[PDB]
């Protein structure tokens, strides 16, 4: 833990291949907050066409919660099929 920070990996499923991943992957990043750090995202293909919307973030221990990020990322019901959690621990 650098300085009172943590790592939380999120995983969201796109409605379909139509779901502009570039936007989903971007929007996710675009999202900004106080003490909110955006790390590198990951991809996980289920079988071409569609892919997983996995991304990593670095919150401040318990300062920046996923609640917001979720309400922001999953705020798009026209892209996010169903958000979930990949884990919850420090960075």
């Amino acid at each position: 833990m650098l300085v009172a920070k943590s790592s939380i990996l999120l995983d969201v499923k796109p409605w379909d291949d139509e779901t502009d991943m570039a936007k989903l992957e971007e929007c996710v990043r675009s999202i900004q907050a106080d003490g909110l750090v955006w790390g590198s995202s990951k991809l996980v293909p289920v079988g071409y066409g569609i892919k997983k919307l996995q991304i990593q973030c670095v919150v401040e221990d318990d300062k920046v919660g996923t609640d917001m990020l979720e309400e922001q990322i999953t705020a798009f019901e026209d892209y996010v099929q169903s958000m979930d959690v990949a884990a919850f621990n420090k960075i």
